[PDB]
């Protein structure tokens, strides 16, 4: 295919030409497609030439590793291809501590648990509304009619945004993660950064409760931050509330519409769902990003050189075997759910609880009304990855005979 050239320091049997915009056992499911690179024929650290060529870390050791050391991994060029990479500028995504650690902060304030622990009801009402709407019909397209507008509406009313929006701020989110290829990656990050500015100026003038005057405002190391680098990290917060949870969603609801005996479980113990939810964002994480080499390393005797893009799937590290035995099994009642789901080192994600919280939510909700349900027949769900990984669709049905009205 579109294969880069072979740099000189790449050793020939550490190629493996993965492609994590198009893996090749995408129709497997995209987890699956993903773990091939843990198959016995794959070292730990490869090279694909795929997407301008990159190193690629294929176990939890060395991924977990490699997000501790910031000094040799740099969240500079986060992002491949290299030219993503370079664009993107999000804060404090594109730190390294020092200088990240005041920006997290402020993140922290506007995301962290105590916000979430404030907007339970808004996130148990919304659930339950938006559940019942669509229990009398017998069936739904999930990721239009729940995945998408539960997560995306909470996020709006946090950020204190119209909803009117969403369409426009959705389409923007998905092409830096998932590129359809219809907009280049610099025009599409402008063009949310071109949404926020205005905004951004209206609330340092006139300061409402919303996560995006509180950021606007805010203070890092001493002084107010910057018009700039506030809209730097709300551009940031968008699409971690647009494409995050969404996805993760669909590939849950996925799963529990393909077994009955594993929904059967959380309605017959329902204290299970919290360890539930632990084992599935293990099982169907999602997220892939990386770093840049800050110079030349020698890493578990591969030799890096200065400027190289490694990408250190978040997703594969509670897939690895050696992580977690049998891997794509999922058993709510594992004892040790290991995992990097949410990241790892410095930049771990601070809005994991309030993801948390709305898979909580919703598998509570949606079992205690819908729990009999299952995929629509002769729909054959197709996966799509990227830095992002997700569900193009989800046609689920149920018998509304069966639902309770709560
Ligand atoms: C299932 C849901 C989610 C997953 C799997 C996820 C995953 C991640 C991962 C892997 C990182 C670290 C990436 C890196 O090291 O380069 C991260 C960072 C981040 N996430 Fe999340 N995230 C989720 C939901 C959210 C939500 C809902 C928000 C808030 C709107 C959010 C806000 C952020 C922010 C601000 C960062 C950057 C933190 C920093 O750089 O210090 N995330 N997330
Ligand atoms: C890799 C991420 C999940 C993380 C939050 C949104 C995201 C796409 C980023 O750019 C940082
Ligand atoms: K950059």
């Amino acid at each position: 295919a579109n294969l880069a050239p072979l740099p000189p320091h790449v050793p020939e049997h550490l190629v493996f030409d993965f492609d994590m915009y198009n893996p090749s056992n995408l129709s497997a499911g995209v987890q699956e497609a993903w773990a091939v690179l843990q198959e016995s024929n794959v070292p730990d650290l490869v090279w694909t030439r795929c997407n301008g060529g990159h190193w690629i870390a294929t176990r939890g050791q060395l991924i977990r590793e490699a997000y501790e050391d910031y000094r040799h991994f740099s969240s500079e060029c986060p992002f491949i291809p290299r030219e993503a990479g370079e664009a993107y500028d999000f804060i404090p995504t594109s730190m390294d501590p020092p200088e990240q650690r005041q920006f997290r902060a402020l993140a922290n304030q506007v995301v962290g648990m105590p916000v979430v622990d404030k907007l339970e009801n808004r996130i148990q009402e919304l659930a339950c509304s938006l559940i019942e709407s669509l229990r009398p019909q017998g069936q739904c397209n999930f990721t239009e009619d729940y995945a998408e507008p539960f997560p995306i509406r909470i996020f709006m009313l946090l950020a204190g945004l119209p909803e009117e929006d969403i369409p426009h701020l959705k389409y923007l989110t998905d092409q830096m993660t998932r590129p359809d290829g219809s907009m280049t990656f610099a025009e599409a990050k402008e063009a949310l950064y071109d949404y926020l500015i205005p905004i951004i100026e209206q609330r340092r003038q006139k300061p409402g409760t919303d996560a995006i005057s509180i950021v606007a405002n805010g203070q890092v190391n001493g002084r107010p931050i910057t018009s700039d680098e506030a809209k730097r990290m709300c551009g940031l917060l968008l699409v971690g509330g647009l494409d995050t949870v969404v996805n993760f969603l669909s590939f849950s609801m996925e799963f529990l519409a393909k077994s009955p005996e594993h929904r059967q479980e959380l309605i017959e113990r329902p204290e299970r769902i919290p360890a539930a939810c632990e084992e599935l964002l293990r099982r169907f994480s999602l997220v892939a990003d990386g770093r840049i080499l800050t110079s030349d390393y020698e890493f578990h005797g591969v030799q890096l050189k200065k400027g190289d893009q490694i990408l250190l799937p978040q997703m594969l590290s509670g897939l690895d075997e050696r992580e977690n035995a049998a891997p794509m099994h999922v058993d709510f009642s594992r004892q040790k759910v290991s995992h990097t789901t949410f990241g790892h080192g410095s930049h771990l994600c601070p809005g994991q609880h309030l993801a948390r919280r709305e898979i909580i939510v919703t598998l509570k909700e949606w079992l205690t009304r819908i729990p009999d349900f299952s995929i629509a027949p002769g729909a054959q769900i197709q996966h799509k990855s990227g830095i992002v990984s997700g569900v193009q669709a989800l046609p689920l049905v149920w018998d509304p005979a069966t639902t309770k009205a709560v």
